[PDB]
């Protein structure tokens, strides 16, 4: 996250790291044997890091439990992040508390100029890389689709949409892919790409959940 603060520990009891030996990408929990997080952030060896807030420390709150499978939408497409989410079985479910929550699937999609939280432990820096031991957020509003298009021309789908800020300085990088962007208490989108990391007129583009609630509900019904 670039130009944010730091969320302050277990504020965000939702977020949820992927590890394999280093954090590579986050997650939401929705459930306490579910997670959604990005499809690129697929791999296998995948242990899912609840109660987190430094990651580099065993603070307490923490339950690590590995992935059970990894659900890659049948649809996604590696070259335009078309359909750029994936849903995580937990082996065990997690034991939910204060600090560990699950977060709720959208009934209906934002419109633009809603605000959201974005957090993360991706890189901090536009240009260079710092990454954090600690959990960082930012307050987004959701933009129009014209001028996500006009960012990003013959990019966007309709299964994705923008957030941010035109002038640069503020928005989710790599490390924070696979994580949660929720408006008014619900999962509205998931950290998915953009150019660079806070350039000017290039915002962040993430996943539109609103789009995928029966395909995340079917899929779970079924596994
Ligand atoms: N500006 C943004 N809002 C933004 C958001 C998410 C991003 N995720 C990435 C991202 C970048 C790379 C390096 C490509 N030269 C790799 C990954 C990546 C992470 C885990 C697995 C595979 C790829 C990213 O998510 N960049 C990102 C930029
Ligand atoms: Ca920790």
């Amino acid at each position: 996250i670039v130009g944010g603060y730091t969320c302050g520990a277990n504020t965000v009891p939702y977020q949820v790291s992927l590890n394999s030996g280093y954090h590579f990408c986050g997650g939401s929990l929705i459930n306490s044997q579910w997670v959604v997080s990005a499809a690129h952030c697929y791999k296998s060896g995948i242990q899912v890091r609840l109660g987190e807030d430094n990651i580099n420390v065993v603070e307490g709150n923490e339950q690590f439990i590995s992935a059970s499978k990894s659900i890659v939408h049948p649809s996604y497409n590696s070259n335009t992040l078309n359909n750029d989410i994936m849903l995580i079985k937990l082996k065990s479910a997690a034991s939910l508390n204060s600090r560990v929550a699950s977060i709720s699937l959208p009934t209906s999609c934002a419109s633009a100029g809603t605000q959201c939280l974005i957090s993360g432990w991706g890189n901090t820096k536009s240009s260079g890389t710092s990454y954090p031991d600690v959990l960082k957020c930012l307050k987004a509003p959701i933009l129009s689709d014209s001028s996500c298009k006009s960012a990003y021309p013959g990019q966007i789908t309709s299964n994705m949409f923008c957030a941010g800020y035109l002038e640069g300085g503020k928005d989710s990088c790599q490390g924070d892919s696979g994580g949660p962007v929720v408006c008014s208490g619900k999962l509205q989108g998931i950290v998915s790409w953009g150019s660079g990391c806070a350039q000017k007129n290039k915002p962040g583009v993430y996943t539109k959940v609103c789009n995928y609630v029966s395909w995340i509900k079917q899929t779970i019904a079924s596994n």
